[PDB]
Parts: C-alpha cells; sequence; structure tokens
C-alpha cells in the first residue's frame, strides 16, 4: 500500500506521510538519506513485525511465511521534493530510554558495528564466531554459504535494512553481508565522503531503534590510505572491527559507560 | 504555515512571500543560500518562539514539544526560480542597534564562531568549557554523551539553525556539532568547495543580521599540507573561529565591535 | 509482448510486472541492474525457449529464426521509478535445488566463469579447447572466426544475455566474446569503474538463480600496474575466473559447492 | 513590474522587453552576462534614480527613502531562451560622447577599477584614501565598518550593480567590497576563466553608462600563478591596482590620452 | 519522409520503423551508435542508390543529379527510448556469402581502414596512391584539394557515411577525410573508449554490407600512448595503416584466407 | 522574421525553413555549429545586406542603423532536434566559382585568418598595418581606440559574424578583434578545448562556402610549453594563421588557390 508513481501535488495532499506520497513524514516514518537517495523505515510495520517474530514458537515458520511483510517495512517514498524540505538531512542521534547491550561488546552503543578488511575466509570465520541468528545475503557472488547456511537472500538496501530491523528489534541477532553495493553505488582520502554520512545515517537509525546490525564492509582503499579511511569510518559508526589475515587487527567501540 | 509543493505560477502568486509559495521574501523573512540550496529564516515566527522559551521551565522539553513552531522558523521555499531572480545571493552584513556581547568572547561580533580541528575529547572538553545551555547534535553518530549530556538532537539544517537561533534569540547559549553534513554535502571547485566559505558567510550574517552567536564546531578534513590554508580562509568567512589542537587553542581570529584579536597557542 | 514506451501512471498500473510497463516484478521477473540500467529475464519465455531450442535440429539456426522470443526473454523496462523503488539494486545469490555441474570445472557454482586478459590467438585457443555449442558475437570487429567458427551475432547485452541464457538452459555451452561494451559502457568513480563488478555480481547472481554457468570475455584494460589488483576484484565478483597468460591458463579461481580452487600456473 | 515567473510562449509575447518576459532587450535594456547568467540593467529606473539623487537637496534621505526602486535597476530577466538568442553574449565596448574622468586618475576609461590583493587592514586603509561616498557590503562577514561606516549592505548581484550604477551616474563615487561571492560562485591559469569575461561584461557596461566603479576582488590564486592571474585580470577592466602588505604594489590604467 | 519531430506516444506506434518514429528497426534498417547518438542506415534506400549508380552509364551525372537521395541513406531516428530499448548497442558481425575483396589487400575483411598519423602531405600522397574513386571531405578546412580534385564535400556524419556506403555498395572506392569532428564530438590510454567501441560499430555495419571504407583519423595522442592508442584502433576495426613522415610506418589487416 | 519560441511541433512545421522554426535548413540557409550551439546565416538577407551597405555613404553609419537586417543574418534557430538530426554537424568545405582574392595575401583561400599572440600593442599595430576598412569590437575591455579608431562594437557572436560577413561581401575588410569569449566560452574536453578547433573549421568553411576572408584575433592563452602544439591545431584548423611575437611576424601559415605557404620569423 505504498504508493508508487502517484506524489503529492496539491497542499493538502503534501501533508499525508511518506508512505501515501506526501512529503511530511507521520510519526511511525523516519527518513534515511543514503548518497542522494532517501528511504523510509515504517516503525509500526517494524514493531508488528519484530512483535510476531520475538513471541512466535516457530520464529523461522512466521518468517517464511511472511516475507513480504518483513521487507516492507523499508522503501523509498515516492514524492520528489523530500530532497529539497529536509537540507543535508541526516538521522538524529537518539538512544532509547532503559537501553541495555552485552554484544558486540558490553555496553556497545546502538548503531552500526562495522566488521572492515579481512581475509575472505576471515571475514567468514569472523561471523561465525560471532553466535549471528542469520546472515543477510546482499550484493555478493553466490557461494555455498547461500546453500546450506542460516541464511536470507536480499536484492536491494530495503530488504536488507528491513531484515536486519526486524530481527534485531525482535531480540535475534542479524548481520549484514555486505554493504558492497553501497560502497560502489555511493560516489562524490580516497572515499567518497558520502558514504561516510551514509553510515552515520543508518547508524543512527539504529540508535533511534536501540538495536545493533553487524555489517561487512570493504572500502576497497589502497593499503596507504586505509588507516586514514578506517579513521574516517570509526568516526561514523558506534563501532567497528578491522580484520587483517583473518585476526582481529583493531576494534573500537563507543560504550554507554 | 508553509508550501510544500504549490508554488507562484501567476505573476500576482509570485509576489507572496516565500511561505506562501513566492518569489518575494516579506520583511519579516531572510533568504540563507547554501550550496544550490536557499533556506528561509520567519523573524516573526523566531521572535514568537524566543518570547516562549525564554518563559519555560525546561529548554530542552520546549523545543521536543514545539516541533511545528521550529519547523514554520526556518524552512525551504518551495519557488524554484529564486535561485535566477537573486543572482549570487548572500545575506547582507548588518548588526542591530545596541547589540553587546560577552561571550565567547568580548565585543564578540554577531555571527559564527567556529571551532575546529582537534579530536573528539578535545572537541568536548571545549564546547564543555563554554557553559553552554545545549550542544545541538547534527550529524554524528550517537555517542554515551547523547544520553548523559544536556543535548537536542536533530535531522536536518532546518532544524539546527532553528534551534540555534530561538535559543540565542531567547538569551541562551547554542553550539552545533556538528556542520559535518554540510562538509561533506555542499560540493564545487585547495581541496575543499568554495562553496563552503561563502555557505558559512551566509550563515554568519544571518546570526548578525538577528544580533546573536552561533558556536558551531567544524571539522572541514583538510590535508595537513593544505591545512593552514583552508583554515584562513574559513576564518575570513565568519566573526570568529578556534583552531584546536590536542584540546587547546592553537589559533583563534575574532571580529569585534572595536577590531580585532588574534591567539596564538601550541 | 514487451511494452516500449506507455508506462505506469496510476497506482493500480504500478502494480503490473515489468513486461506491462509497471513497477513490481511478477514471480517469473528477475531485474538485472547494470550501471545506472535495469534490465528483466522473463524466466517463463525462457523456459519455453529452452524446451524449443532443446528439440531442435540445430542451434544456430532456431536462434535466427527466433530473434522475436529472444527479445522477449530479456529486455529493458519503461517504467523510470525502477532505480528510486530498488535502491542500490542487485540480484539475490540463489541456487536451484538439484543444481549440478562438470564444466567449467567440477561443482562450479552456478553464475559467471570470466575468461580475462591473453591475446587474440590465445583467448580463440582457449575457447576451442572448451567445447563448446557456439560462440556469442557482441562488440567486436568482424574477423575470420565470424565466417569459419560455429557463431551466433548479436547487438546488444539483452540478445547476448538471452540467447546465453537460453542455451544454457537446453543444456547447451555459450560462451560470449565479449565484454568490451560492457566495460566501454560502464563508467563511475583503482582505474577501472567499480560499477563493473557490481554489474558482474549482478549478473552473476541471476545464472546462479537460473542454474547455469556462462563463459564470458573479459578485458578491462587496467595499466600492468594495476592489473593485479583488478583481476583480484573481478575474481571477488563471480563465481570463476580464468587468467590467460600468452594462450595457456595462469591464473584460476572457483567457488564451487564445497570450497574454493585455485591455479596457479603461468 | 518586473515579470518574475511568466515568460515568453508565442511569438507575439517574444518580441517584448525582457522586463515583460519577452526576448528582445528594449533600447533602455542592457543585458548583463556573468557566468551562465544573464542579468539586465534598465537605464531608464537607473536615470530616474541617478537624476532624484544628484538633484535631491538631501540625497541622503531619498536613498534611505528609496532602497526598493534603486535596487530594481538591475534585475534578472525570466525569459530562458536568452542563452540561445544571443550565442557567447558580452556587453559592447562604447564611450559616451563627452565622457571626461579625473578619479581613479586623470583620464581613467570608464569601466571597472580592481583592488586586488592587500590585507584586510591594507584594503580598508587604501579604500578610506580614495574619497568614497560609500562602500557597498556585500559578501563578506559582517565587521566594525559595518557598524559605523559609511557602508550599504546588499545581499546578491542585482542590488550590489544596482547601487554602484546609480550612486556612479549620479555624479557621486561608489566602492564595491567585494566580488568575493563572485570570484567564488563563477566556475569553469587556475582561475575560471568566465571569472575573466564576466568582468570584461560588468566593465563595459560601466564604460556604456560612462562611469568607474572601485571594486575589490581576490581571486584566491596560489602565489605561483599569482601575476599571471593579476595580468590577466588587467587585461579585462579598464583600471587595476594591486595591494601587498598594505602598500600599492602595482597600478595598470587605460586611458583616454 | 523521415520522421523528423513526432515520436511514438503509444504501443502501436511503437511498433513502427525508425524511420516512422518507431521504437522497432525494420528489417531494412540498421542501428549505428555513436558515442550517445543513435544513427540508421536504411538498406533499401542504399542499395537504390547502388545499383542505380552501379548501373549508370554516367555515374558521376546520376550522383549530381541526385545528391538528397543519397544523403538519406542514413538518418538520426527521432524516438527517444533508443538507449534504453537496445543497451549497451554495437552493430553484430556478418560477412555476407561470397565476399570477396583484393583492395586495400588481398582478402581484406570488410570494415574500415584506417589511415593513422603521417603529415599533410604525408597523408595526400598516401590516398593518391589507393586509386580512390573519389574523397569525401568532412570536418576539414578548405585547400586548393577542394576546388581542383575528385571530391565531394559533406556536413554531417549522417552525410559521409551515406556517400561511403552508396559509393562501395556500387562497386566504387570511398575515402573519408576524416573522422576528425568524430575524435572531438565523442568523449569519455589518452582518447576516449566511445571513440574504440565507435569505430567497432561503423566497422561493423560496413562488414555487414560486404564493403570496406577507407578513413583518415587523427586521434592526436601524447606521441608516449601514441602506440597504445594506435594498438587499441587497430583492436577495433578490419584494417589500420600508420603514416609516420609519409612512409607506411606500420599496417595491419585482417583477412578472410 | 526570426522564431524566437515558437519551435515546428508536428512534421509539416519540421520541414520549413530554421528562421521558421523548422529543422530543415532553406537552400540560403547554412547551419554554423559552435561547441554546442548552432548559429545559421542567411544568404538571402546576406546578399541584400552587402548591397545596401556597398553603396551607402559610411559603413560604420550603415551598421548601426540597421540592427534589424543584421540580426536578421546570422541568428540562432529554435528548433532543438537540431543536434540529433546533423550529428558532429560540420560545414562544407566549398569555394564559389571565380573566387580571388589578394588580401590578406594573393590567392589566400576563402576562411578565417588567424592573428594570435603577442601583446596588446602588437596586435594593435598589426592590425593598423592591414588596411582594414573597420575593426569589429567583441568581448574586449573598452580602450582608447573604441574613442578614436575606426570601429563597430558588437555583444554576441551572431552579430559579430553577421557584421564580418556583409563588410566582406561588400568588398570591405573586417577583422574581429577578438574570438576572446570564443576561447572562454566553448569548454570540452593539450589544455585547450577541442571543441576550439571544430568551431574555428566551422566558421573558417562557412567563409570559404562564402567565398571570404574574415580576419580574427585569438588568444588561445596556451602554457608556453604547450604553446607550440596548440598552434599547430589550429593552422590545421584554419585557412591560414600569423602568429606574432612582440608586434612582428613569428610563424605564418596560408592555404592558396595553388598551394601553402609559410612564413619564419623571432
Amino acid at each position: 500500500t505504498v504508493a508508487l508513481v502517484v506524489e503529492a501535488t496539491t497542499e493538502a495532499e503534501a501533508k499525508k506521510s511518506l508512505r501515501e506520497g506526501g512529503l511530511v513524514p507521520a510519526a511511525h516514518e523516519i527518513m534515511i538519506p543514503v548518497g542522494n537517495m532517501i528511504l523510509a523505515v515504517d516503525t509500526q510495520v517494524l514493531d508488528k513485525c519484530a512483535l510476531a517474530l520475538a513471541a512466535s514458537d516457530d520464529p523461522g515458520r512466521w518468517f517464511a511465511e511472511n516475507e513480504s511483510l518483513i521487507h516492507s517495512t523499508v522503501f523509498a517514498p515516492v514524492a520528489k521534493g523530500l530532497h529539497r524540505v529536509y537540507p543535508l538531512l541526516s538521522v538524529r542521534p537518539e538512544v532509547p530510554a532503559g537501553y541495555e547491550a552485552s554484544w558486540p561488546t558490553q555496553d556497545h552503543m546502538p548503531g552500526l558495528h562495522l566488521v572492515v578488511g579481512g581475509t575472505g575466509a576471515g571475514k567468514s570465520s569472523y561471523l561465525a564466531s560471532q553466535d549471528l541468528t542469520l546472515v543477510i545475503r546482499w550484493g555478493e557472488p553466490a557461494e555455498r554459504f547461500d546453500v546450506e547456511g542460516a541464511t536470507h537472500a536480499v536484492s536491494d538496501l530495503n530488504e536488507a535494512l528491513a531484515v536486519a530491523f526486524v530481527m534485531a528489534r525482535a531480540g535475534y541477532r542479524p548481520a549484514i553481508d555486505s554493504f558492497r553495493n553501497l560502497v560502489f553505488g555511493i560516489e562524490s582520502g580516497g572515499i567518497s565522503t558520502a558514504l561516510y554520512s551514509a553510515m552515520t545515517a543508518i547508524n543512527n537509525v539504529c540508535s533511534r531503534l536501540g538495536i545493533v546490525v553487524m555489517v561487512v564492509v570493504n572500502p576497497m582503499a589502497t593499503e596507504a590510505k586505509a588507516e586514514l579511511v578506517y579513521n574516517n569510518m570509526a568516526a561514523s559508526v558506534a563501532g567497528m572491527t578491522v580484520l587483517m589475515d583473518g585476526a582481529v587487527s583493531k576494534q573500537t567501540v563507543r560504550t554507554l559507560s
């Protein structure tokens, strides 16, 4: 029931929600700027899904039976004027009252936890150690892990964020493998600055939802500029783990202290 | 209420306020050019909010429950032709009569005071030493300080400017942490877009016309070689600028009501 | 038939399939993002063509006399909102149940197999050793091999993917020579646009969902200095890749149904 | 009464003036190309303002009371085909009959007199020595000079050009401080060539009007490419004074001889 | 009778030929992608002109009298969706049955034969040695050769290709001097890669038509990257001849054998 | 009269002349491609003006009081499909029958004669020695010569070319001082845009078709390193070119009816 083509042309219609093709977010809609795109998470749909999934005796069966409903948690509004009305849009830094965390580390701030670098088999071996519920697979070549793993395959950034948000909000532990297409598709030392603010935007969405989502990221930096890029990433998110040669090279985490 | 999609299509319509979809600012509307965007502050709504906030119990409480007044204080006019009708738009350098200032420095000119460079801890250390009413939080990853500190989180430049304007016109002390998105988001043709400097002069002179000072954290992320030439360009754009090197003041320039002040540290 | 100029203008039309001008893929439609283009494969038409092709006398004769069915197997949807509605679109990694493979290698994951590097004679030599049904020829200057060899000449990326898909689904062995126009046509932000790597990951996962392998000749034309980097980024994008050193296999990497195999020769 | 949004859609409407939304200048309209913008000076409005100001007993009060009318001297035509119809538009080089000048120097050609380089106090020290009527302040941060100086603060290029044109036609001596925002806004050794042709355009508008307007300009050139950028500017305008360390380093002026 | 401004707006109109403003090439239309342009050769008009010229008793008279018909062999379709409908368009490599060639070399594949580098007198002296029927002059300043030579002067790429295609189909021997305006006009080591794909596309039109067209081309590479640029060109066409100091430096040709 | 805003919207309107808003030049219209602009010369209006001017008392007077005939001689067609319909448009190399020339040199091919480089005094001294009827002044700061000398000042490229065309056709000697705005205004992909080279060839061949020579001051502003290469690319674009070094001829090259001439100085 998301408007796909018809957008507000009167003041009366412009006041409706983003879902209906208006330009004013409802209380339960959070806009997420990614590059020059603007997505929206419907926190009512998100919470309906998280609650159904957290309260289920068979969470796997409800998941499979409502994939379409889960994916609809995030969508791209149709109204073209959003960039103008919300200039230099980000997501505000909020933490829900009573938030608590023990994973990925103790008192980990809600937000993103980037897993960067790694052998490739050092990635997958680090993901296996984190006791994840599933791995959301996006933008990566099909390998064995997609065939007989605890995975969920998606096609676009709406589906990736929607599943991670729903799983984490239901109390489970998701990871996204990976933001490869987000590193390639956003363009503006050596890395597009828009990648950093995209990560802060998605990070602060998780912050507002009181969740952590682990995400694999390969910034494709020359190994000279790699320390400066990794530092600009740590400055954008709640936590970051660098893997070099399959071992944890360094981890830096904002904590609630 | 602010027009969002219907803009002037006739000459009679074109002559209305920016709020109404026209192309002619009312006397109480000031345009704010930022890059290829044009915002507007409504000084009537600004005055109404400043009076209400100056008398309320809690400043952080009033803001979170008056979102609809804040969204009306600074907005992005809908009309397209603004860029053409006002070529190379800036904001005029104007100080109100009888303006006074003791913060951030004595006789500090109205405008922006940029806090640039340093570390995240030295940035927190510096603003904590400034007796701010609260820090407006924009464009930065949520951290411990967002839970335990006196903050107000916002999502776009309209909200950041509006909250700072209202707090200052009500006699409070705002800082904005930070203009990260304005550094990343504006892009033109060293190493740093020249439109960043014109955007800061514009926002500076709006603060000037409003007779206020807004402190703003800015990390321009210039090369260590080009850092000093970028810091000179930014200092020439604003009322005041403080450069931090490891929590301490490394350089300062301030325009005052009687002249200029400089500072040298390290 | 495929809509060419009339696209969804109402919400009810937007629910229709891509073929019909809508914005929502039917169950039997898979979107293929290539750079800033979005193609679509109709798996129902694909399954029909593969059954017809498997029962025909000549595979080259069938394709030349069924251009209308091929142009329906892969097309470019007309609706313009596709980029907005599916942000950063990829193709998802799937493997059909009971997929098996003994070519190009044993237990080769479905997807693309890139043949990169080498000379024109070394490339032509290697394809001759692969026991291909025919070579799909696209974007290259006509040569003697187009007269004397088992070939099918095509004009655009739709026809090239359609022919390869129908053949592989019919049990034949296609190779595409080459992706020259895709290398030249996709441009973005080293030395090589990163939209090349995501385009092949997208085409690789379409083959993956179809349970097929398509051999593809690629010459990314990186400076010999950065040539090792680019080959490693391409290997990371696909199921398999072979590098030819002057006619013979210099390197080879393949994702398999069990693990990952590396060949190093030269 | 300047057309703001409605432009010519028929051949009959296209032949009307720029003020009316047409594509053909009236005899009293001069087009001014600046970058990819096209402005227009209405010489009838200009001369009406110059006369009232020059004839007034209290020139200060008349301009205090007629700011809006003065600023309407220069405007941006709404008609969009002007770029096509007048390809590579400039302003023609004319000198009115009987032109005569003793400032900035003797026999100074009408046009711009650029004041380039110098320091912040070196600039203001030079402008004070030129016996100006007022300084038009544009695109610069507010300072003490804007509090208690003989200044007029403006917001855009229409207003800056309008006041200078009217002031100088009335027999007064204006300066613009500065073209900062024009140096920044025009993009195309090391400086945008469009900046050079913009100042030639504005220069030739002044020559057609028989006036000299003094203009502060900082081109932001690296000092390797400095003398060369400065030579390129002198080649675009009537006169140029270079300041360094507050002193007049160099000065070149086209004279009527 | 080519649609110049009115393009298909319905599905029924879209199915018509490129000439009629449709999006679907007829059997006798071949699309030619050049940079971001799409041209089309009408092979029925092509063979009408070629036969009339090959059969005429006074071929010069027939072409003097039918210039406008010859030039209509190639045109630019009006329909705008062609870029979307035919993604990454090329021209398919075909060779007609029974194709034979003895010039420019024995068994020369059909396609373009490029003449690169050299000097002005080196180029001219080479084309004289090839026994050409005429030289098609395009994008070059008028010289003595355009007054007293066996030349046909043209203005755009449609006309240049149209005359070359007709002349060669009729059994004559044309050359195009030159593709200068194509090297300049197509923008994307040192040379725009779109120059290469454009040459391959035009090359393959010739191969489908079973002809060879000789074309002068100056890619204007820096002398270091020149021998790389020449190799990328030879990898795009059937034959290439490098002139340096008026002598044939290098020559590589694909043969039918 | 020239259509300024209404362009062909039907196939019947599309076949009218460029003057009328169509897409097909009349027999007496010649399109002139300059950068991404397309101009047109009307040789019928050109012929009428050239007769009127040839019989008038004063050339400078006739031009100033016939601006309407001039703007009608060269104009920018309104129809937008022109770039598509005429791909990579140039002007064709043609010489009218019986053309002859003693200026600027004997048997000089019709086209442009570029006067390049030097100083402002060397250019002024060189043009003064050329017996020009008048100098067409375009895109230059007004100077003493605009008061004391024989000039016609113009504003855009249309009227600069029109005045030159009318004068040369009526047997007078025009020079354009200068193509500065053309060097600054056309931007493409060394150091100097290749589109500058194609624009001069286009304008050169219009003059060639009109059987006239027009002298044009051009300062391409090349680095002293790349000036050799830039000057050779310009010489290869036009009929004649004269390079001035400090007032004297340093290099010259001219295509003539019988062949070519070179000059070497310094």
